[PDB]
């Protein structure tokens, strides 16, 4: 991913876009009951905690594109890859513009809170306005699409988040890049059962997990994955994405029955942003707030793989690579041990920086003891081994209570935690309810008990 020029939004036709220059995360009521070392992310060039220009740090995510055509490898990988999702049966039609907008299985209906994107931003519209649950009315959508179109600017914003006091000092703000309803709308009719077929078949095959609940997901993963687990971090994944691995997925869609619509992935490889006052255009990287963000981000990923496997291990079976990918997030596994040194460094030349797992000091053997997930552990459970636990880190719950957005919204951010903690053991979840209920706020608060919350995993599956 790379910029290649930003100007002006007044030089060439589009209006300023007011982005809030306050942060909503503020302390709460057990701000001091649990430890916890992030803060808000700088949200403006003048934040006091900042040592460097925001504006070079918000943007040095794209470091570039590294390669240029798609190789041999790359095509190879893309046949396999396109060669497994074949045998999904993926139906190729289109999605009706209804279905699209309010949902329909496999997929959920739009989300009210996210923004509208542009004009609609700058003309104070709101989806509040153009949807509606009740009747499904297509029409003011309809219309909408016939009057502005698509393929329009994407609309940007800070993401207002926790974030490490490294990543405050250095302007390490992430970027929310998002798109339009129209758009959005578009993208879900031309690759809504895309999206269903890949959230109702979280697996190897899609080498996506997009959509999975861990609760259930976790026991099914070991008995997908091969004998060997590999696994390692991308940096920037989704701003390092060159044109290549684009067109590369282009490739895969195509061979599926898509090749139809491939038009739509070039927005995402080469597209028009909107940030505040200024306009720039950016060729490569994966926007982030797209309609397909993470499953695309997740095929390419599925791609990436294969390419550094077969640039690495002639004579490598895929056909025995077991993987299972959330967009830059990834868990793979191969009958045989592999290095995941070595796969790094092939990265390097195709635009992709890899390093250790979870951040290790170097790249070790992968277990299924230090394996993670989306953040999450594997455990089996004690009494019945065959149920494993997607364990998350308490430091990561902690964490996120010490903070509020709104208070409203108290008792649903506690209670999500709590679905999260629990796994971690009963007594480590009973010092956490402990703790909540040492202060006014969490002793009003209608918090499952573990043992309840146990049994009812145990009857999920
Ligand atoms: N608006 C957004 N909302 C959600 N996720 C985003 C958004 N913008 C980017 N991302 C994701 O976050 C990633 C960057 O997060 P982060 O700031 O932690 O960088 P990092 O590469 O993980 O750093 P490190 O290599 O030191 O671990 C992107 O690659 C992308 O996957
Ligand atoms: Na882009």
């Amino acid at each position: 991913g790379e910029i290649q020029w930003m100007r002006p939004s007044k030089e060439v036709g589009y209006p300023i876009i007011n982005a809030p220059s306050k942060t909503k995360l503020e302390p709460s009521a057990f701000h001091y009951v649990f430890e916890g070392v992030k803060e808000p992310a700088v949200l403006t060039k003048n934040d006091p905690r900042l040592k460097t220009d925001f504006e070079e740090a918000i943007f040095s995510k794209y470091v570039g594109n590294k390669i240029t055509e798609v190789d041999e490898y790359m095509k190879e990988a893309v046949d396999h890859y396109a060669g497994q999702l074949m045998s999904l049966d993926i139906n190729t039609e289109q999605m009706c513009l209804e279905d699209a907008m309010y949902g329909t299985d496999g997929l959920e209906a739009l989300d009210l809170s996210t923004s509208a994107g542009y004009p609609y931003v700058a003309m104070g519209k709101k989806k509040r306005d153009i949807l509606n649950k009740q009747t499904r009315d297509t029409k003011e959508m309809q219309k909408l699409l016939d009057t502005y179109g698509i393929n329009l600017p994407l609309v940007t914003y800070v993401k207002d988040e926790l974030r490490s006091k490294t990543k405050v000092e250095q302007g390490k703000s992430r970027l929310i890049e998002a798109s339009s309803l129209n758009d959005s709308v578009a993208m879900r009719m031309a690759f809504g059962n895309l999206y269903a077929a890949f959230h109702k078949n979280p697996g190897v095959i899609t080498g996506s997990a997009v959509g999975c609940d861990p609760d259930l997901f976790w026991s099914k993963i070991p008995v997908l994955m091969e004998e060997k687990l590999f696994a390692f971090d991308y940096t920037g994944y989704d701003a390092s994405l060159s044109p290549a691995w684009f067109e590369a997925l282009k490739m895969v869609l195509e061979k599926i029955g898509f090749g139809d619509r491939v038009d739509y992935i070039d927005y995402l490889n080469h597209s028009h942003h909107l940030y505040k006052n200024k306009t720039y255009c950016v060729k490569g990287g994966m926007p982030s707030g797209c309609s397909g963000t993470s499953i695309f981000n997740s095929m390419i990923n599925n791609l990436i793989i294969r390419t550094l496997l077969l640039k690495t291990y002639k004579g490598i079976d895929l056909d025995h690579l077991k993987m299972i990918a959330y967009g830059d997030d990834v868990i793979a596994s191969y009958p045989h041990e592999v290095d995941a040194s070595l796969l790094a460094q092939s990265g390097k030349d195709y635009g992709l920086t890899m390093t250790p797992a979870d951040k290790s000091a170097t790249f070790e053997t992968v277990t299924w003891e230090n394996v993670t997930f989306l953040k999450r552990f594997f455990r089996a459970d004690e009494k019945y081994p065959f149920l494993i636990h997607p364990v998350m880190p308490m430091k990561e719950i902690h964490e996120s209570i010490r903070w509020t957005k709104d208070p409203r919204n108290t008792q649903d951010h506690v209670r999500s935690l709590c679905l999260l903690a629990w796994h971690n053991g009963e007594e480590e979840y009973n010092k956490f309810l402990a703790k909540i209920r040492s202060v006014p706020i969490g002793r009003a608060l209608d918090l499952p008990e573990y043992s309840t919350l146990y049994d009812r995993w145990l009857d999920s599956f």
